[PDB]
RNA sequence: GCGCUGACAAAGCGC
């Protein structure tokens, strides 16, 4: 199951929204 | 395993 593969790219953006 | 929601979760739900 693709948890980490999706997460990696989504994470960068998710963080950068809050930032 | 790859998406897709979610906490950048776990879990779910497609392919």
């Amino acid at each position: 199951n693709a948890k980490t593969r999706r997460h990696e790219r989504r994470r960068k953006l998710a963080i950068e929204r809050d930032t």
